[PDB]
């Protein structure tokens, strides 16, 4: 049942705001854990700081047992950690293999900075090859030549997934991928996340609720205000913790 990432009181700041107040998790080996929170409580500045963009003021954080607390993302690429980042605007006007070929010019690292480290896309024999492996898992074999730009948000997302694949990670991050889609797309986004968890791959969503989704969820994480609320780690755990009373006030808007 082992753990495979825990953080120690995780603490942070915008100026005056402290935008956590020591948040302490429990991310382990294959779960599928989803943090979710109205929008302030600190969601996406907890994932910065686990993955090393933002700095921890005070706190730890451990994989495998081991202390990587303010580690550099590029660091963590070699311990297992990885991130989903959203497509940027000059790289959607490049087709959804080399989305994916970037995934390794820099693997844990942004698209951004992955995609500055290529004077011409590597059309390396073994890199094709694996991308186009991980194109027909994701069920997108038939737009490795479709411009990331024609892709629609769903189609988006799954390459994005891709390429966060194209480092072969052992925890992957996710920011909300569902947050704001239709609820056919929801169980889309999740059906592999289902077929990549049950290939030795451990999970670290994030969404703003939890409705559609839940009988996916390995594990629930409330937070409101940089704090963790409540706690599920089972269906009944996870139900009882969304329709709790305080849970379900904070979503009163
Ligand atoms: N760069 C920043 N400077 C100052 N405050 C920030 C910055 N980034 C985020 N915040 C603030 O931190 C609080 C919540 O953090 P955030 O990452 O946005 O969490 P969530 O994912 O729940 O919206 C908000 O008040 C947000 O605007
Ligand atoms: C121990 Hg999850
Ligand atoms: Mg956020």
């Amino acid at each position: 049942t082992m753990e495979i990432l825990r953080t120690e009181n995780i603490v942070k700041y915008f100026g005056e705001f402290k935008a956590l107040d020591g948040v302490s998790i429990s991310v382990c080996k294959g779960d599928v854990t989803l943090i979710i929170g109205p929008n302030g409580s600190g969601k996406s500045t907890l994932i910065n700081v686990i993955t090393g963009f933002l700095k921890a003021d005070e706190g730890r954080v451990y994989f495998e047992n081991k202390d990587i607390t303010n580690k550099e993302p590029a660091e963590l690429y070699h311990y297992g950690i990885v991130r989903t980042f959203q497509t940027p605007q000059p790289l959607k006007e490049m087709t959804v293999l080399e989305n994916l070929l970037i995934g390794e010019i820099n693997p844990g690292e942004s698209p951004l900075n992955s995609l500055f480290y290529k004077k011409w896309i590597p059309k390396e024999e073994e890199m094709v090859e694996k991308a186009f492996k991980i194109l027909e898992f994701l069920k997108l074999s038939h737009l490795y030549d479709r411009k990331a730009g024609e892709l629609s948000g769903g189609q988006m997302k799954l390459v994005e997934i891709g390429r966060a694949l194209m480092t072969n990670p052992k925890m992957i991050v996710m920011d909300e991928p569902i947050a704001g889609v239709a609820p056919g797309l929801a169980h889309d986004i999740f059906n592999h996340v289902l077929e990549l968890k049950a290939k030795g791959i451990t999970f670290l969503i994030i969404e703003h609720r939890l409705d559609i989704v839940l009988n996916y969820i390995d594990h629930l994480y409330v937070m409101f205000n940089g704090q963790i609320i409540a706690e599920g780690r089972g269906e009944e755990e996870i139900k009882n913790v969304l329709s709790d009373p305080k849970v379900v006030e904070i979503y009163i808007g």
